[PDB]
């Protein structure tokens, strides 16, 4: 879903960078 520079249209491969980015 939407994030800046994209409108990614998955939510496997936009909650993977998400998933990336933990802690």
């Amino acid at each position: 879903y939407r994030v800046x520079s994209y409108d990614f249209s998955r939510s496997d491969e936009l909650a993977k960078l998400l998933r990336q980015h933990a802690g």
